[PDB]
């Protein structure tokens, strides 16, 4: 995550499709939910072109990053899913949090000083990680940045996971093994605004307008939860 943008390659239609039917939705664009979309655009690759969608890095000019990634839904397979992924998608959807909570530990990087970066292992989710006080525990621990608790960014990221649960509620979309992605840079200021929080990989989005998912997502479901353990941390850190 150095520059300006992230330029990921389109291996299926689906997410480049989504991106490309919200562009001017303003309650998807203009909302800050979602990384900032440039476009989806050819580039040279073996005898011709292949897709990509450029959108923002979210952390740019990030001195000390502070990333987690949490996958949401109550389950990580949707219609498509090859058969012979299954067994270990039903085994982790449910010896994670992500059929409990719909919301599960995806991996963590934080940077205290001594770098290199502290990095967690998205395989912790299924026995670490594998409750609901581990998760919040977790979390806590995103916020550590090395020398206190950054409690002054809670209510941001409560404020995004509300914008989302507004939009997600109008049930336009089912969204499978995406994530809402929590970043900062712990050298910044409040005022700085080098913090996020967004949705993330579209890769399994169903536009519900043109096409027949049967299967449910949990995405809103996980989405609640992951905000009342944000509350939970905000009660939790007054008391410091
Ligand atoms: N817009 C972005 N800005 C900064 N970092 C990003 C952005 N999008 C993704 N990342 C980082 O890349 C990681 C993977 O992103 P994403 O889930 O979109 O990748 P993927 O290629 O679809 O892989 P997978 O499906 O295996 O998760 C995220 O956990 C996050 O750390
Ligand atoms: O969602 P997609 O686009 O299919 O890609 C999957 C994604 O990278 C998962 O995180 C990964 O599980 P791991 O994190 O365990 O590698 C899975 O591996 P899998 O095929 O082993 O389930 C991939 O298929
Ligand atoms: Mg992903
Ligand atoms: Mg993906």
């Amino acid at each position: 995550p150095d520059g300006q943008y992230l330029l990921k390659p389109c291996l299926s239609h689906r997410e480049r499709d989504f991106y490309l039917h919200i562009k001017d939705d303003k309650e998807w664009t203009g909302t800050g939910i979602i990384p900032k979309f440039y476009g989806v655009e050819l580039h040279e690759f073996g005898f011709g072109e292949l897709e990509f969608i450029r959108m923002e890095n979210l952390m740019y000019k990030y001195k000390r990053p502070f990333v987690l990634d949490l996958k949401i839904g109550t389950q990580t397979w949707d219609p498509e899913t090859a058969s012979s992924k299954m067994k270990k998608r039903l085994v982790v959807d449910s010896t994670s949090t992500t059929t409990s909570l719909g919301v599960r530990f995806s991996g963590m990087e934080r940077n205290i000083g001594e770098e290199k970066p502290i990095l967690y292992s998205r395989y912790l989710c299924t026995h670490e990680v594998n409750t609901r006080d581990s998760l919040k525990e977790y979390i806590k621990l995103f916020f550590n940045d090395g020398k206190k608790y950054r409690k002054e960014l809670v209510p941001y990221f409560i404020s995004q996971l509300d914008k989302m649960i507004e939009v997600m509620k109008k049930r336009e979309y089912k969204m499978f093994s995406s994530s809402v992605l929590f970043v900062y840079d712990s050298t910044t200021t409040l005022e700085d605004k080098k913090y996020n929080c967004k949705m993330i990989d579209f890769a399994h989005n169903w536009i519900l307008s043109e096409e027949e998912c049967t299967v449910e997502d949990g995405f809103l479901f996980g989405l609640n939860n992951l905000k009342s353990i944000l509350e939970d941390i905000e009660n939790e850190f007054k008391s410091l």
